[PDB]
């Protein structure tokens, strides 16, 4: 009973009242190495819970990177936010907790007014702004507005483009609104709310479709600069969309064909009806070491009529059948395919509708994804974080980090799949590369002396507990 | 909280470790008079742990006959048969309690051995005695054996009949055997083992077969003295379900016709054919207040023709298709019915064969059924018990003893519907009526004096508790 | 070869182009009397291919009654209003037919306008007369119309009542109308609409809900007599449905609980839970003839622990679980059945909102039933008919009319069951009982002196062909 | 319509009587090479329908290479295998035409016996040899036998390897049988019947379990050279077997787990435990533009209590629960995970198996493959054959030689996928590459005189007919 760290890992932090949330929300921003340099590079400058709980917070990162042993205890920074709802949410929590840094920096951040105006370092790597063409009764708007998160809503999509697109698109003498961005944050995140009436039951739970995400996002069609060619793009995604919907109606009635309730595949009812023709006729179903040539069947049963068969048949009733049906089947086995091939196309098609140079220019690496699986209130929460540097996809799951998969990954996040699900997405800027994911070069020991000092003596004591480990085998 | 009986009902039993296979198998005893009588009428004749329970069975019975309050604690009982497993079934539990019965009854029985040799009415109730024409190796033998609940395996089976028969008979210069009836027990118990090994899974588990069993049970076929009988039946029996699956067979080929992977009725084959055949003729299917008069049709769609139909047909196809089909749909139509109509006339038959008068002669009133929900350790246990004078299921659930139903009682003794399954069926001699349900008159007033101090004692200190109640008002 | 009645049976007809829509049709206006007597009781008074239709249908009415011989061929009739459409429907070759005899019965009720102005038998029997409560645009609005067959649509409702409210009542300074019946004809016809669109499919297709249809139909809610009170009852049904969804929808959470995709029943989760922590524990588990006794359970298998069962457990913490789950379990177990039972009750209610003296005095039987099978243009059509006097429901199928049953209808009729469906319902008035029923006594020969040459002479020509049956013996 | 070949192409073949089992099999040997070139390399050496079928088979095979048109009539010796039997099977008519040629070319290697005894090059391609070591009964038995094509039997199996282990073992003082290979021939060829009997139904029927089959097929595990080594392989894979066997089970029971009928995951009774656990108590269930912070979550539903909730619990009634669900949890989220990783690996470790050098020495190439879709006796068929130099899989159906693919043959041969399934499997020798594969070279035009003659008098006769399209425009 004495477990440090292994070839100096990643280090997890044992959460205390089942608010894993905080230990995936942290993890995620320590994993952005320039908000880790800005909350290392934070003193108190001369709602005060703000201030204790930053310098707290400075000491768990300080742990975070340096620390010897396995994992920390946070409890003290989250104590902190705890009470300050005293005199409760889990998403208020954190709204708070955000605040508090936003604020704090914005403190800290004033040191520099002596000659000067505001301007805020973390406000600069979160928020951005984006436009509202507006035209929402009869004369035209247009509100440009500051956001955080985007909020994007899950129900009916299968991707997040799609999930996107339509989020960002509300109505439309008819009223009517459209979003584009102006200026995106280098860090952007969204928000996918699966929560739904669910009119069978009672209350509103969450959705469970399958919703993907790509480790690469491309923004550029949400944006003013291509507003006219996305917004061109668009009708003929519809105008496609429109036609394909035609071609699967009528590939539908091929192969679920009937005038009854239940109905079967139209090439399946043809043959099999040619089969019961060519059955060999029958008048009184109610009452009754050898060597094989090379294309040979053995075992091919014997030709006795039997069960059902027809009553009677000419020879020239027969021939027509099978001249009819026999066309008709190859008719169908044809259209079917045309029907198919038809779609494969349409589909193909919207797939790359936006897929080239102009439209792939603002990438996105996703960084980090934050699940959850649980009910509403009560739930787990835990976080994917990409390595960067390693260039690996890492699980921080309270205590333990684990080396991870894009292939795990998807299984946790998408939905459907098991009971958890995403709902924080966290993407970074590829082209402002260093601006985040930069290591600050001169040439542990990394680290403030305030902290470098703490992180060391408690290494230490964290060291006599391990020679009293091997000291207590006597 | 203060709850005695309601108008002088039947009173229920608190259970103390979930041993409430003590109540069910009690309360089944309790209600079967004679035995009741025998009970209160036993004192100590002059494992000895034998006498002291059924003192303090004795005991409960009164209680249970003359009490004025809802339930009894009869842990006063259980926990002699507890312990005597000390120095671990639940079924040796009973295994016992049945042996210190047996034993106990044998011992107060011998009080009249000064002119005598021994004669038991417990072991007169329970027990009887069935042959076995066994033909167990080229010889033949003839065994007879004492024999208490028949035990009966419930795999496969519809109803007890079924599972019975079958559970009678093992195998068949072949080896071979089957029992048949000496002289039934007045009180006659059949166990349903549900246990089987569940391969899929790695060990036995609970079977959840519905298994069906009548409110009266005939027994006459099951005898020696219809022996010849009964065999006789048996082989038409036999003769018949083998005919039957000819039938059964055969018509599986109407319903379930084709030969591909996924197979449609054959009706509906034909029936789609012609609808495709008839369907409007097409080439090009890849690429595009008012009065009503008496019988007509609003809401008819247009005929125009589309999706999928044929590129083109002679009048001279069509009609012949339409001779073709049109006259085959009406031939299977018809042998479905005649397959069917045949089956319900066979399986009549095989309901009635041992249906009259000579097979009518030997009838048993169900009286309890013992259920039980839970797995093979661990359940909960309880009981349903006919009333007969008040002509009414009674359902025995460790202290609440509701007015129940056959109906209710089927969806939790056959199975299948509910978790619950029963697993001791107790039938009762219809003949011998009052040998088990007479009330020996003359003209809680109704037992020794004995127990009539005790019970009207401990009314009393109960009934004190109730003065106390008003009094606890103030 | 030679097949005639069989003991004075009803007759059918061979119909000749597949358009069973006639004798259909036809079977249902011939057995209803009064209607067969006004068509024997036509000659031509002094679009005229009018009449001699009427004379060709009144001569297949004169063979319908006193042939001797098994069907007849209605061609002749048939042919009539077959090429009236040259120079295209099923549902206006028969909207002719009516008009024809609407317009003809006109005519011959025009012989007594010597001292008169009109009055139309045809006209009295089907037609009734509705009123509208329009409130349709800010002020209100009240239409008496005319209507023949009240035509209703089929989507979403379980029975006819349901299906007949819904269909009266359209809309509701907001716009709104509603029907409520006036006078009611004798000879009350329903059309059940079951096209619907299929957005899946291309196109509209038929619907197959069950639609089920009583044998009496009380009118009495749906009229200007009882608007006041229906009304009133209208929204007690609507506040009690509001009510039920809430306990349905509170149910459903029961039956169907979980926060992940796949949900389960409560009940079965903590039973289920209360298993494993009763389980008993494990450490490793990914590498490795007797008498019985009356209440025994033979067969229980052994105690040995395996498979999944929790790695420890304290005995405190064991019998905390059972306390909380055991009272839960049944917590559940109950709020459950008082949630079946409390929805029981009020579904019961709304059965009887309309079920007493004052709404049981307008009671219709149902008379005839037609039914269609198959496609929207292209069906087969058949017919139930009550016999009234043997008291008995026949079905007309073309040339085979079979006494059959209620039961064996609603396979027929109400749809989900077979491919098959009702699309009209004829109803006529108890009250009117003879006004339809009757027959004109006085005291094949109940027919005209002209019809009855005919059908006499037509029966002793295919009299001869008999005779010419048993002399082509030799 | 003047339809030739399309840039030398392959050439398809007008099947006649839907006898298309020929061109099927024809195909397939007209592809393999070297007996293309024996077929050429015939004349009649000086049962005789024998020999002018070989002449108009040599005559076709002449076409099939060197026409200029789309395909060719082969009837002319179809009917000549067709009428020999007059004076009636499919999978006759075949054996006839292997003995045909199987005779023939003995007659005309009997050419050169001047000198000589017997050699057939027909008989050296198909056939081999295999031996049996069978321990028949008591005494030990060891016969060596000629065989052509292995007929293999289908049910139950996933693989081939596992359908022709199965195939060559029968039974095991206890008889038993056991075949190896002792010469193969370079043309082996497989049969896959999937004739088995239905119980449900009536008679037998084709099964419909996928089985799946290799483009190449390594042979030497199934011969007496390493007899020694494979019997040992083949107990460690049956005592693996039957330990992931063990593991399955033991698996299950944590994914299907249950006392009752119904049984759900372990995982997820748990989790649904502390779900209702966790949830919020309650006494009374049966009557009644915004800018985000980064990683909060909006539309979260307010924490009201309902529906299911428990009536109470203690702080130390849940957090007893909530350590032992939790823990218990985990434990099986982990042991699941162990069971499914030690079976993946046993898996692996039985594909390894037969896997390196010394077992990776027999190497076969699939050549063509033959399928069958359509009933027992009347069927539609067609074959997927390998082009080699250019190294394709072309799908030759009677007329029609498409250019298909691996991922195309797989849907219709392996079954379970289309109606369509294989039941020729034809393997050549990789190491006799040429032997097969070879073109003989020297330096249309690579035909005998004889029938290079015929082929192009029948060109040019098909050549006038395209002189008469173009000179029919005018």
């Amino acid at each position: 009973y004495d477990r440090k760290r292994q070839d100096k890992a990643p280090v997890g932090l044992k959460n205390v009242g089942n608010t894993c949330w905080f230990s995936a929300v942290i993890q995620s921003l320590f994993n952005l190495l320039e908000f880790r340099r800005l909350v290392l590079n934070y003193k108190p400058p001369s709602e005060h819970r703000n201030l204790p709980f930053m310098r707290e917070l400075r000491y768990l990162f300080a742990l975070l990177v340096g620390t010897k042993r396995k994992y920390v205890d946070p409890s003290r920074a989250v104590e902190i936010l705890k009470d300050a709802f005293k005199s409760q949410d889990v998403s208020e929590f954190t709204h708070k907790l955000l605040d508090w840094l936003e604020d704090a920096f914005q403190m800290k951040a004033e040191e520099e007014t002596d000659e000067e105006k505001p301007k805020n370092p973390m406000v600069e790597l979160f928020y951005g702004r984006f436009l509202a063409v507006g035209v929402l009764e009869g004369k035209k708007f247009e509100n440009t507005e500051m956001f955080g998160q985007y909020p994007l809503q899950v129900n009916g999509f299968k991707d997040l483009h799609e999930c996107l697109e339509a989020a960002m698109i509300e109505g439309e003498g008819k009223s009517g609104q459209e979003h584009w961005f102006t200026e995106l944050p280098p860090v952007l995140t969204f928000e996918l709310s699966r929560f739904e009436f669910n009119q069978a039951l009672g209350r509103p739970e969450k959705i469970h479709n399958k919703l993907e995400f790509p480790q690469v996002l491309y923004l550029d069609r949400y944006m003013h600069r291509n507003r006219e060619i996305t917004r061109i793009k668009r009708e003929e995604i519809k105008r496609l969309k429109d036609y394909l919907t035609v071609l699967q109606q009528r590939l539908e009635r091929y192969l679920s064909y009937g005038s009854g309730p239940k109905r079967f595949p139209l090439v399946d009812v043809l043959q099999y009806a040619l089969e019961f023709a060519s059955s060999k006729p029958v008048c009184t179903s109610p009452v009754d070491s050898v060597i094989h040539k090379p294309f040979t069947q053995s075992r091919i049963p014997p030709d006795l009529p039997m069960h059902p068969a027809p009553r009677h048949i000419t020879e020239e009733e027969l021939s027509v059948l099978e001249s009819c049906l026999h066309r008709w089947r190859t008719e169908i086995e044809n259209d079917t395919r045309d029907l198919q091939e038809s779609i494969s196309r349409i589909h193909r098609t919207i797939e790359l509708m936006y897929s080239d140079k102009s439209m792939i220019q603002v990438p996105y690496r996703l960084h980090a994804v934050l699940v959850h699986e649980g009910q509403a209130n009560a739930g787990h929460y835990w976080a994917y974080i990409f390595d960067h540097r390693e260039s690996r996809w890492m699980k921080y799951n309270d205590i333990a980090v684990t080396k991870s998969s894009w292939e795990e990954l998807v299984r946790d996040s998408f939905g459907g799949y098991r009971n958890a699900s995403a709902y924080c997405l966290m993407y970074i800027n590829d082209k402002a590369q260093f601006l985040i994911q930069e290591e600050f070069n001169k040439e542990i020991e990394t680290l403030p002396p305030d902290l470098r000092d703490f992180v060391e003596e408690d290494n230490q004591r964290f060291e006599k507990e391990l020679e009293e480990w091997d000291a207590q085998l006597a």
